[PDB]
């Protein structure tokens, strides 16, 4: 409808949001420790490709764990939900690294997602893997910022034991398909989440989510519909780490949050957004972007099942 | 749109779903195990009022958990979200009876659904409670079937001791509210489960939920917009007992399911329906029942984030 | 050797642990809330019969969890190893209520004792079973006291939410021998824990034990060298609470506390003891007791693997 | 006492175990599934120094988890109950890696013998590191054969996914002293477990931890009174994996289980023994050992509550 009055709508909730100063800035790496508490950027993007944005929208940072929903779109869209599900599972959990059938719980978990990594594009070496994904990222984005950050790369391998734990606990209970190089896989994982976007270009892909899997900015396919339909209803389920059962009660909105301070938010049929600001709670989400989110479904009645 | 073709489809997913003769009726009480395995009935009921039936619809069957997300709705409706959930959780679980927080995880499990019981018209003596909730049923049914199961009654109350465990467990880590007969409880918890419906009846309440509160058949406002949201949202993440995650992802509906074999499921702003066949899989869910919610959500595209 | 000197020792070590000011009295009923924090006593019951007392040994006191190897000993000594090891395990726990196998971890918890309760003299009326253990208790202390404290009883049972849901969930897990009136076997477990005893009767007890069976002022045979030998097995593993394993390293002794403040303590072929001081711990266990324990073995070399 | 009698009972347990033909010999590794299932011996070597064998008890097998007690004796020698306890715990568990304060459970299993084996020697290479253990073995063997199985080893090190998981999750939960080499660690590890022994050389070895650090046939101390003590404890409550609990129940001795079919048994102050045979129960213990473990005390009533 009118996109003028709901941009002062954007702005207003924007503003309110800004007030909220709590949180803490991720530190256990100095690439995130070096951004402002301050930096606060709201982009939309509609399903028709009307744009709209605010504060600190042209500022680059990673995408982290909101790469996740992503490459497990790409995953989806080139193997099918059976192949891909064969390795993870669909559901969130109650922490331990595999579930019953020893199997990660998910892919929005590190240990499903290191599994998603494994599946895509095999066979090439991880030049032609990391060119594939950044391929895909670029039209869903609309051609618009996707970057790259080797600083934020060689300091999360350097300081991810926790990641080399699941990896080798993966390959001891068979895991990966059969003749992976675990190590050179969480090489690609760890440059997968060091790909640098703007609020802007995030929005897009987004967007492209919102839209059945087409670009609104090119008109373009770019995801299948069967990959955009699984994304969303794992991103509704277990995008908020452990927040994502009261988002998926208070909100209802497939959404995708990263230690950056990013949150990648989907309005089914309407739009795309991506809410950034370094300072997370204690779940680990931008608490600008939580503070956002449930003000946008109170106001605009985004939800799920909001009649 | 044209409901006349759209019954003809109904009718042959129904006879699709009929040739599934796998699972095993409940038989931990006579009750139960009387159940003819070959029942098998679907009554539709859509938001403007269009009525169909197919099989087995007007034979009477018990509730039995199909009752938790109405009870719950009965509570949101008079206490609200904030009330509620003081003594209640929202979301899955990974089994224990409660939380990290001493609540159970949510009202679509036992634990849950007992301290649901424990909020609804607080005061007065059980049967003015039984009153007022079969009162609020009636109006979800627009006047329709709902009836009374004694022998079910006798039989849960006698053998529920996995309930009476519960009971004294929530008691002693204090989770009804102060002054709460605990034994009484569980006498209205067994008498809430042995409510009886038919397919058509309990389609009519499922149509209330798909049409924001409003009874379709009787125009009137039966449950409150938070209420409605509330239980809808809980019926998409823990409505299929173990099967829940599993089937947010594949069916993507809010749908609750019951010892008796009755799935109430729910598609939002379209219709109410109620599946029944006594045999029950693994996780405690109507296999006829299951079988024709994948087909339905495959074949009409009814699914939470379908394109 | 010189037990003259011995006493001495025992008075200095009763000297230094008096200094503890530390714990809190338990509180959950009356019945325990009433004693004093200053209460603390030591009571030595040889093999050969030579007694020594420091401290408020006269002053009866609750056995409590004190009575659970007491009460299993008695079972072992009717119905043998086998026949009670059916229905209940043989080692510590890492709570739940019961292990893998559906059976309770070992007769030292709650649900543990439970069990146990239900297989002493099967058949007979709760007054005839109470008049069962009494007499078995009588010839254990040497005819010393043994009485019974009505108010402990009464209060225990009111406010036993706990024990009865540990009750059904037994009942429901069919973990007791077929024909049982759970809810008479949980009277007769209250009525077990509010046994009454001074440190002194206690200390003929656990001498008894330490004396394979026989008690050291009577001379008669109690318990069979089968009772003796699990008993003693499962209080070095079992019978400090969450402390277990700390006691079985630091002290190694066959030990058990109560909620009274007790900690009944056997030395293997040497002596039978009773400590008592009601201010409890984190863990449950006597600040006092706890304290002389380590210092015990530490001075006279008591330890199981000491050479 | 008369101890010819006694090796004609040794010899009757032997025969009545070696109709025992049911286990299944290891085969993660080409050099454990080579070993025949038929291969069984018995060795004893008495506090006094008296010998005797019988059955395979010269072909020599590594000691793989026989060598964590022996290696947890070192640690405690050289650097006390106190800072040893610091990094691991002193208690079994009810697999997760650590326990409720970020530490291993105990010193028998692979995380806790993965932080014992970082605590000897800190500083010097890891060849000066394994002089130092082999020369303590060779003392405690009285300077019988202890070898080195370099094909085990490497095999160990290639096929060891589960204990490089164990490692970077230690490395990330800072489980480690500062400064530590944790894949040097893991070589360190694997490099203990190849060590070789026969059934009569690991017998001395018990024999020492029988005769309070002394070794029976040299009177030389090995290890310090507090290691050896410490060692029991643990070998009682923590040494034959999932069957501890059952273990110490029914045989009460300190043991220790390995996956080549040894399982060094220790009788306090009366002798040191090592039976051998590959074949292992569904717990990793080897099934003609643990068959003679309690024939043995029941024949000889040994048992740490036998009277
Ligand atoms: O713990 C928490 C939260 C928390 C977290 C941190 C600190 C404090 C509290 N909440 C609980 N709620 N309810 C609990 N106990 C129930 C009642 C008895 N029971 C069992 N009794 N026995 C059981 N046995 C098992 O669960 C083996 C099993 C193994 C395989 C297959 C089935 C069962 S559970 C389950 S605990
Ligand atoms: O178990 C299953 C499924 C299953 C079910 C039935 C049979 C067989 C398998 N799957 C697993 N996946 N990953 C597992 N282990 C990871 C790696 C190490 N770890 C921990 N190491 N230490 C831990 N410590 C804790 O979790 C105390 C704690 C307590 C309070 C607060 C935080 C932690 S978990 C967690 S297990």
């Amino acid at each position: 409808p009118d996109f003028m009055s709901f941009t002062s709508h954007i702005d207003e909730l924007y503003e309110s949001a800004k007030k909220q100063s709590g949180g803490k800035v991720a530190d256990y790496i100095p690439q995130l420790a070096k951004f402002s508490p301050d930096l606060w950027g709201v982009s939309v993007c509609t399903v028709d490709g009307q744009r709209h944005s605010t504060g600190d929208t042209k500022v680059p940072f990673c995408l982290q764990s909101c790469v996740k929903p992503l490459k497990y779109a790409i995953a989806v869209n080139d193997l099918g939900t059976e192949y891909v599900h064969r390795y993870v599972g669909k559901e969130p959990s109650g922490k331990l690294f595999l579930n019953e059938d020893d199997k990660p719980h998910n892919p929005m978990v590190n240990a499903g997602a290191i599994v998603v990594t494994s599946l895509i594009k095999q066979g090439v070496n991880n030049a032609e893997k990391f060119d594939y994904v950044m391929q895909f990222l670029n039209k869903m984005a609309g051609n618009e910022y996707v970057g790259f950050s080797n600083a934020t790369f060689q300091s999360e391998r350097e300081s991810g034991d926790r990641n080399f734990a699941i990896g080798y606990y993966l390959k001891e209970k068979k895991c990966f398909p059969e003749g992976t190089d675990m190590v050179g896989i969480l090489d690609f994982y760890f440059q997968l989440c060091s790909i640098e976007v703007t609020c802007e270009s995030a929005s897009v892909m987004a967007a492209t989510l919102a839209n059945g899997g087409f670009c609104p900015i090119t008109g373009e396919r770019v995801l299948s519909p069967e990959a955009v339909r699984n994304t969303l209803s794992l991103m509704h389920s277990c995008g908020m780490y452990d927040f994502s059962g009261q988002f998926a009660f208070h909100v209802g909105l497939p959404a995708k949050s990263g230690v950056a301070g990013g949150i990648l938010l989907v309005v089914p049929n309407v739009m795309g957004m991506m809410c950034w600001s370094p300072p997370l709670d204690k779940m680990g989400n931008s608490v600008k972007g939580i503070h956002f989110c449930h003000d946008l479904v109170s106001l605009c009645n985004f939800h799920n099942y909001d009649n």
